[PDB]
């Protein structure tokens, strides 16, 4: 049975869409083959979002995949929470527990506040992009009064792209008015690598400085350019390349055509592309279970206009939302378990540190099974020569 | 000439709507009398906003008055910035300089940061509601590193109304 699904994709993020098409190849079963309505449109303009939304709402699709802006999130949480259509995303999670919102990105503030407690920091700069919301900023400031932290938080998303060369030299000198050796960046991998090149411009990546990157794409940045710079860089990576299940994907991912699938032939991969491929695994296993539960949802465009006043939706999507939240499958991000609100649970975030040989895992964080350093390399039992400083 | 205008009003804010009707009495000229399309709807649900918006967009009104949530602001700035219809509000001002957005509330962070410099504070708590955006929080924190201020900022909008006595 051909299943019409949503196909929202921002323009230029086609590597994720390439990873979406791999999931359409990998997870196409003989029982059903999903029908994407692919719309390569802008994500910041909610007018552009809603017109692509209501057209796919006129299609009567059963699950919509896409990204969202912090502008377009209050559009999607309003419509999908009302029009009873489940939405799947790898974007940054919503604060409000909105129904019909499934989201592939695990929360990072629990690992992040645990990481500062590991490094035992007391005063540190916090550069953040405003574009992914300010919840992690709200996360660190509530612990800042609690753990007595003098956080120096400065937004960096306000800088226009035309003169983002002089402003950083003004910015880091203002950081050197207080001489911060402890910087937590929070940006997209473009705006990460922009500010990284600004650190290399001012040269303050020597030993003594410390840098924490606050996205899942620790491997997605330019690791080599400050691999040997001197400062200590520690971050979070969800895409554990050490796993054979991940490696056999990369054995298939890197051998793809780069011209047909842009961004595929590289051995690395964005975590957003990884969560896009994992989302197809969840969406297939859902309709593999709906075909087993035999809840027939055969809709034409009875949904139609989204301007129906009032629009009363077909309530079988509620159980579709439930059976999506009943999915517990493994993936590239480990185990994928959901709550009743669409947030991910029973996951594991791998703490990575940039070393001389490259990135390096020191341990892992999970939600209640919290940050455990992992070590072995000798398996203990040695003499342990006690370093006596004097 | 009867001029059709927008009539968005959140429910329970009818004292403002009462003050709107006083202006409809006070400022009705003999040249023209404005035609409100009054919609007493929820402001947090952008689906409820857009349906009242597109109905008044189906009216072809020339200027829309209302309030907005921090949820519904990215709806109005998207549509009115594209559909070329000017919007008038007393709500908290938008960060982005969006066209077709007229807003009656003057900015307060310039007076507020000047007030702290008057009282000459160095460390102070900052309790804030998240509902009007976080721009004033961004305003004080950019001056906090600048003027060496140890601001203790704690959101208070996260507390539910059922147990807002123990928290």
């Amino acid at each position: 049975n051909s299943i019409q699904i949503g196909g929202l994709f921002p323009r230029g993020a086609d590597q994720e869409y390439s990873a979406f098409r791999v999931g359409m190849v990998q997870f196409s079963t003989s029982e059903f083959r999903l029908t994407p309505h692919i719309d390569n449109l802008e994500v910041a303009n909610s007018f552009a979002v809603t017109n692509a939304f209501c057209s796919q709402f006129s299609r009567g699709v059963y699950a919509i995949f896409g990204f969202y802006d912090k502008k377009s999130v209050n559009t999607i949480t309003s419509f999908c929470g009302t029009l009873h259509v489940s939405f799947i995303t790898p974007s940054f999670p919503t604060d409000g527990t909105h129904p019909f919102v499934i989201q592939m990105r695990p929360d990072l503030k629990g690992a992040l506040l645990s990481l500062i407690e590991y490094y035992q920091w007391d005063k540190f700069a916090y550069l953040y992009d405003s574009d992914r919301g300010l919840s992690t900023l709200q996360a660190v400031l509530d612990s800042a009064a609690e753990k007595k932290w003098q956080v120096t938080a400065i937004n960096v998303g306000n800088i226009n792209n035309d003169k983002k060369d002089e402003t950083y030299r003004s910015l880091f000198q203002d950081l050197e008015l207080k001489k911060e050796r402890r910087v937590i960046l929070d940006c997209e991998r473009d705006k990460v690598n922009d500010i990284v090149d600004q650190v290399i411009t001012i040269g303050k990546h020597v030993k003594g400085y410390h840098y924490i990157i606050a996205n899942l794409g620790f491997t997605d940045g330019d690791l080599l350019k400050i691999q040997f710079g001197g400062a200590e860089v520690s971050g979070f990576q969800i895409v554990d390349y050490d796993d054979s299940l991940v490696s056999k994907f990369i054995e298939r991912w890197s051998t793809l055509e780069e011209k047909e699938y842009p961004g595929a032939h590289t051995a690395t991969i964005k975590y957003t592309s990884a969560l896009t491929y994992d989302a197809v695994q969840v969406m297939t296993e859902a309709f593999r279970n709906l075909r087993k539960q035999r809840i027939e949802i055969s809709r034409r465009g009875n949904a139609g206009d989204c301007l129906a006043n009032p629009a009363v939706p077909w309530g079988q999507g509620v159980e579709i939302e439930r059976a999506l939240k009943q999915v517990q499958v493994e993936g590239l991000s480990g185990n994928i378990k959901f709550d009743q609100n669409g947030k991910r649970i029973n996951y594991t975030i791998n703490i990575m540190e940039l070393k001389t040989n490259g990135p390096r895992k020191i341990g892992y964080w999970s939600e209640v099974d919290k940050m455990v350093l992992t070590e072995d390399d000798t398996s203990g039992l040695e003499q342990k020569t006690v370093v006596v400083t004097t």
